[PDB]
């Protein structure tokens, strides 16, 4: 529960809401 | 941009969300 593991999971969350938006041909 | 692509994104993001929910002691 580290800042330094949310701050990475949080980064690969904003990276997968992206891949999806990509995929939705929304970005 | 098919729906298996979308589908597939999309739980990949659904797994991410509660990979940083658990981070974070929420889940």
């Amino acid at each position: 529960g580290s800042l330094t593991e949310q701050d990475r999971q949080l980064r690969l969350l904003q990276a997968q809401i992206q891949r999806l938006l990509e995929a939705q041909s929304l970005m």
